[PDB]
Formats: C-alpha cells, structure tokens, sequence
C-alpha cells in the first residue's frame, strides 16, 4: 500500500515526552552559507529587521560567522567573552557563514536546497500582516518566490535572500485558513 | 582576507519600526521517514510535536516541533495552529508521501557540493553528558566532542544525515 502519510495517531504514537536530561536544551541556530556578507547583512538588518549579534572571525580557517537574531542591540554585552556567552544562549539565531573570497568569485554560488539536490527548504518569519510586509518588500526590491495573493494558498509569501534562500513570510493568526 | 568589522557594521541598519514583532519562526527540512524523524527529535533530542498539517492534494505532511511544554499546546484545533506558528525556534519537517519506501531516495544535507544550508545547532548545558547519552542511544556522529581542535562541541546527524551541532554556550568562548 502507497504512503498516504501518517494518521495523527501513528504520528503522535512516535512522539515521546522529553527525557528530563533534555529539559534545558534550546534550538539555537540555523546555519546558511552566504557569498557576500555586505548584501546579506544589509538584507537581514535593513529589510527584515534582525540585529547583528556578533561577528566572529576564524583566520586559520578563512571564514567568519555572522549571527543575526531578533534582539534589542542594547541587550548585547560589548565585551568579547560576555558577548559570546550571551549570543550562543539566544534562541532562534541565524548563523551566516562567510568563507572569505566568495564575494569576488563570479563562478561561485550556493544552492538553496529547493531544486535537485533537494534538502533544506527555507527559514520562515512570522509577521503581524503579510500584505503590508510584502508591499513593503516590493518597495525595497526583494525578489519573490511567491507573492501572497499568487499561486495556490493566498496569504502566504515566499521571498529570497541575496543568495537565493527561500524565506516564508507568514501570519500565525491566519494559517488555519 | 574577510570583512573588517567596520565594513560589516556599516552594512547593518537599525530595524525599521515596520518590522516590530517580526520573529524567526521556523527552519524547514525535507525528511524521508517521519517515523524515524519524530522518534529522533522527541525521544532523542527532547523536542515536542506541536502540530501536524496534512495536504492530501499534494501528497505531503508538515510536522512542527519546538522545545515547548505539551501542556501549553492549545487543544482547540484552530487555536493550536495560531499558537504553533507564533512560537520561536521551530522545525518544520516536510514529509513528501512515498519517499520512505524508495531505497534510491535520500535528501541532500547541504554539506557536500552543491553546498548551502549547513546545520541546525542545539544549546546544551553539558556537551559530554548530552553526547554520552546520544552515543548510548545509537545516534550517528560527525564530530564527537573530543574530536579535532574544537573540543567541547559536537556534530551529530539526524535520520536524514542533517548535521546537528551541539554546544554549551558557556564554553564556546574558551573552545574557540
Ligand atoms: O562549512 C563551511 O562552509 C566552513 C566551515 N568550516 N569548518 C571547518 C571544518 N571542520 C570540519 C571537521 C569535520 C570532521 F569530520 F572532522 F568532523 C568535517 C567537516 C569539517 S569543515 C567549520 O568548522 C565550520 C563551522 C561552522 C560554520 C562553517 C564552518
Ligand atoms: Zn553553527
Ligand atoms: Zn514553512
């Protein structure tokens, strides 16, 4: 018999209460490789309103890490070890990995995971209003994967960041619609 | 060479007030076997299935998981949804019906060519207990906590080969 996926019963039967040893675990980051941190920084801060928590450089290994999150910049400790302990204990951060030199390599780009080979699909951002969010996006020149009133599910948008990664733009109080 | 701090910082804008209450809601991974995947993230990693949405028309299911007490999950089917998509730091797992039965099928983890997405990462109080327990349960490892230069940090794999990083935020500054 063909897969018609799991019933909710099979689904929840596979689910377990968290072992108590896991009770302070925290989903801390999603890492995406980025070609140009100038574009990506502009994009995430100026377009989507994230804040740059910390920039870490690895000279020996030739990359930097940029952690972005929705956090007030006045909360960031300014001292390096204190910044670090604070950043890595934030929930929901983006870690953008810049392998140095990819910005000036015109033969290099990353793969967004949405065409062969497929894997990762997107990150997603909850907004209060998708239609003003998207109208604002149009005004600033964001490439769209899906306009909110386009395609099948109206009220749901997918935009792209400067590397092509998909970003769902979503209204949590109108998803069940 | 890399960007200097000054170039990087000068590419950062303050958030437009328009973006007030935007929140980083979800990261989506395509998964081969939702039985394996749900068992892993709940039993092994301690996350909680918040909701399941099915779409028979396109032959796919979505599973949402977060570190959340199941006693906050509104029972009301309309209000459960609203709550779920309002939680921060969620995983949307996407099962395309069929794939669990096709031995030729696996997803790409983004860590070999063509590279992209790299990993998710989980903040833990103690990487060694965490991993000792992962090892005990048969979790497959990329980097064990003692392996390599960065000791105190691990990478494990989920049932799809997606790399999950394990770190202690209090130890990061020493490690690096
Ligand atoms: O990923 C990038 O784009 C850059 C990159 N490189 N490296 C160096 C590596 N150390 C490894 C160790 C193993 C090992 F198998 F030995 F564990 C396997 C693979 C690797 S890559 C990282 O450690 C890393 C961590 C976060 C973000 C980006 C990177
Ligand atoms: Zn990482
Ligand atoms: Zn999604």
């Amino acid at each position: 018999p063909a897969s018609s996926g799991l019933t909710d019963e099979t689904a929840f039967s596979c689910c377990s209460d968290p072992d108590p040893s896991t009770k302070d675990f925290l989903l801390q980051q999603t890492m995406l490789r980025i070609k140009d941190p100038k574009k990506s920084l502009d994009f995430y801060t100026r377009v989507l309103g994230l804040t740059l928590l910390q920039k870490l450089d690895f000279p020996a290994m030739k990359f930097s890490l940029y952690f972005l999150a929705y956090e007030d910049k006045n909360d960031i400790p300014k001292d390096k070890s204190e910044k670090t302990a604070w950043t890595f204990s934030r929930k929901a951060t983006l870690e953008l990995t810049h392998n140095w030199g990819t910005e000036d390599d015109e033969t290099q780009s990353y793969h967004n995971g949405n065409s062969d080979p497929r894997g990762f699909g997107h990150i997603g951002i909850a907004v209060p209003d998708v239609y003003s969010a998207c109208k604002r996006f149009e005004e600033l020149g964001v490439k769209f994967v899906k306009k909110p009133d386009d395609g099948k599910m109206k009220g749901l948008a997918f935009i792209q960041d400067p590397d092509g990664y998909w970003i769902e733009i979503l209204n949590p109080n109108k998803i069940a619609t």
